This record gives C-alpha cells, structure tokens and sequence, in this order.
C-alpha cells in the first residue's frame, strides 16, 4: 500500500493546487459540469402516464424502481466508509466528493418517482424496503453490500466490483427505461434516467481510471470473474425475476446487451473483451 | 449510542423517502440551492489589485489564504472519516454529502486565489504547505486535526468542536476580508468570501442542529470550554501572529467580534451567551 501513489500517505492531501493528476482532475470537472437537482425533473405530467400503463408494465417499472431506491445509497455508503477514505489523492477525493453528492440526488429522484406513482402506502413501504422484502433486488444489493464489508479484498478488486455495480447492475434497467422512451412513455422516468446515466457513465469511467492508477491490482482472470458474476446476476434479474417481456422486450437481446456493457468495461479497464457481442439495440 | 436516533443502526438508511426529519431536510435543501463553482468567480481583474496593495496588506491576505488553503480539506477529511460515517440518518448524510462537495469547491477557490496572486513558486509552495511551515496556521490546523483523531471524545463534543472550527476559526479572516470589501479592494477575494461564508453559516447551523438531535451530549461547561478555547486561539491568531492592524483594523474590535460570533454559536446550540458583547462592526 505504501508503493501505491493513490493509497499511500499524502501530506499535501488537504490542498488542491498544484494539481498532480490532470486526468483525474478533468474527470471531476466533467462531473461538476453535469450537476443537476431532482427539482429540475418535471413529474407533473406523469401520474396520468402511470395510469395509462398496462398492469404488467407497471409491475415491471415499480420493481425496477424498488432496486434503484436503495442502490445509490449503497454506493454512497461504500464511498464514504471506504473509497473516499482510502484514496489519499486530492483530485480523486474531489471526484468522490461530487459522486457522493450526486448519488444522493439520484437517491432522492428515485424516491420522488415512487412517491409520484404509488399512492398506496402499503405498496410504497413494500418497494422502499425491497432489499428486505423483494428477493429479486435482495440478491443484487447483498452482492454490493458484501464488497463493502469485505475486509480482505483489495481496493483494486473492490473498485472493479463497484464499477460492475454502477455499470452492469444499472445497464439492464437503463436499457429497459430507454426502451420506454422509444415507445414514448413515462417522460419523467425517461428524463431522469438520461441524467442519471450520464452520471453513471462517469462513475464507471472514473472507477476504471482509479484502476489504471493502481500498481498492484487483481489479475485479468480475477477481473473477468467479478465482471462475469455481475453479468449473470443482472441477466437472471431481467429474464427471470423481472422479465423485460413484461414491457415488450426480447429477453435474449437484453442478455446480450448486458454482456456488451460488460465488454465495454473490460476495455475501459485495459483488458480484452469477454463476450465479443455487438450492442443489440 | 443505541439510544441515539442520529447514531443508532438504521436499515432504511439507504432510501430517502419517507422523510423522517424535515428540519434536517430543509437544511440540506438550503445548501443544495446555494451551489456554486469556483469558475463562477471572475479573477481576471485581480492581479492588478494585488499589485496596488501595500506590502503589509499583501503579507496579511497571503497569510489568511495560507490558512484557508488546507482548512476546508481538514474539515472534509473529518466529514468523510467520521461524521458522514457515524450518522445513520439519511437526511443528515445528504447534508454532509453536499457539505463535502462544497468544501472541496472552497478548497479549489482558495488555491486559485493564491495561484492568481503569487507567481513566485517559492512563496506558493511556502503558503500551500503552511500547516508545515507557518506556525501561525500550524496551531489552528493541529487543533482541528486533533478532534479527528480523538477516539475518546464523543460525537457531541466533536460536532461542537467543528462548529467552532467552521465558525470561530473562519470568523476573524471573514471579517478582515469583509473589511477590504468595505474599502473597495480585491473584488475576487471579497466575492468568493461572500459565497463561502454563506456556506459556512449553513455548516455551522447544521452542526448545532445535529447537536440538538443528540440525546447524551456534553454539559454546558464543557461546551463553553471548547468554544472559549477556539476563541482565544483565533484572537491570538489575528492580534499576534497576524495583526489585523496590517490592513488598518483595530485589534481590540476584532477580538470582540470573535466573542460575538462565539456568543451566536452558544445561542444556536441552545445555551446562554458567554461574553455578552455586541458586534463591533
């Protein structure tokens, strides 16, 4: 850890200039420029849309939201307890500081959506505590949570795992909502999904950049395993627990998209693709 | 700690709705609405102003900046390692998430100022590492740093200490810069000082609000000690180490202002004033 420029003790840590890593700095600036608030998303004309939806379509979206309701919180919780603490590089901590801020806005946004669509308190509580009620989302959350408590796994392994959490675990639901946008539905859901994804792409790229700034990191095979594990969990989620069929989507093309996203991560990480499949959308 | 609504285990921690504490929520929303970036501060017309300044006046400001250069970083470092981790209440973590984000912007801003005024690298490094070169600022920083490492002091005591760090330790330099604004000088310095102070007032109020949400907290006498200690350190800083006289200020009226700010904190905390002196400005 003492040979790690990213994790080793840094006395200049508390001051921003002079910049040491312009690559990390530009990452933070892109995030800064992407700032937005939940208030900026107009959900006035969305309750009616939720009404028009079909019983199956609402079942889907409600469940996608159930998982998103706590997902960003889990991420932030890892950033606070681990990443932002571990990393001693000023510029990196700035990026993580803004990511934390944005994850909470994301978290707020999903709560608003659920609040806007579900008026029944029974269901509301049900979806709000999905990590304790919906085994569908319980699995994904537990996967993420484990990496936070894992006091053995290295930052290298853990940063890769969260790159999967923010990329692969978001991918499936992201595409589904993009699908609705295509079909011209739920303008609130699709608009925030666009903003959130822009942040998500940044959080993922950064994770890969931190990876590159790591000297002693996991071997390729270990990275392929972590990524592949996330891929399978996500596929199981959107083809079994909550089939994209419910909203008119091919479960097979969805499975392929996830792998495509997985491949994008591997490249960003500096490795070869695993699946070698084109984006089916 | 298990009887502390703020620090006890919370399973709903990862989700924002339903809001549990609207008072904490409104604090976070005020902060959100106050968002700004360093880029927004035009420093184009400030190098000339720095030129016009008198040798004594620059000596002052340069030293005030020396302390501000790492002060926000130290705060953020406590927020990450302690406060944001300790507190389990969702709304509080949102406020702390945004505070972290804003402290880094503050940190960036001070670095820009120094970068803008001091072209000589020798001096630059000197001021950038003031916590290791300037005993004037070394004392204040060490005071703050101690509360971070103190594994005995309670959150109650520690939150009070940082309320002093963000209030009393900022007060003296704040007033001095406000003084320059009055004299119509350093438009960049004074403009950012206004934005920063707006955030600072929020960080302080919040600290006091968290204090109120604490059940078992330090006794009044202990709060008076912590606050009084900070007051003296700040006075010593601006009447001995770096006399406000250098910019045409009465060292006695400055000492009184600090106590006035100290008294404001005590009230916000729910206690009686200590000094009972009016604002001399």
């Amino acid at each position: 850890v003492e040979d790690e420029p990213l994790l080793r003790e840094n006395p200049r840590r508390f001051v921003v200039f002079p910049i040491e890593y312009h690559d990390i700095w530009q990452m933070y600036k892109k995030a800064e420029a992407s700032f937005w608030t939940a208030e900026e998303v107009d959900l006035s004309k969305d309750i009616q849309h939720w009404e028009a939806l079909k019983p199956d379509e609402r079942h889907f979206i409600s469940h996608v939201l159930a998982f998103f309701a706590a997902s960003d919180g889990i991420v932030n919780e890892n950033l606070v307890e681990r990443f932002s603490q571990e990393v001693q590089v000023t510029e990196a901590r700035c990026f993580y500081g803004f990511q934390i801020a944005m994850e909470n806005i994301h978290s707020e946004m999903y709560s608003l959506l659920i609040d806007t669509y579900i008026k029944d308190p029974k269901e509301r509580e049900y979806l709000f505590n999905a990590i304790e009620t919906m085994p569908c989302v319980k699995k994904k959350a537990d996967w993420a949570l484990r990496w936070i408590g894992d006091k053995e796994a290295t930052y290298g392994e853990r940063v890769v795992a969260f790159a999967a959490v923010e990329g692969i675990f978001f991918s499936g639901s992201f595409a589904s909502i993009f699908w609705l946008k295509k079909r011209g539905l739920m303008p609130g859901l699709t608009f925030s999904n666009e903003l959130i994804s822009r942040d998500e792409g940044l959080h993922c790229d950064f994770a890969c950049l931190m990876f590159k700034h790591l000297v002693h990191k996991p071997a390729e095979q270990r990275v392929r395993e972590i990524i592949t594990n996330a891929v399978r969990i996500e596929q199981e989620f959107l083809t079994e627990a909550l089939p994209v069929k419910l909203i008119g989507m091919n479960c097979t093309l969805m499975k392929q998209y996830i792998e495509f996203v997985a491949d994008r991560l591997m490249l960003e990480l500096g490795f070869n693709k695993i699946f070698r499949v084109e984006n089916p959308f």
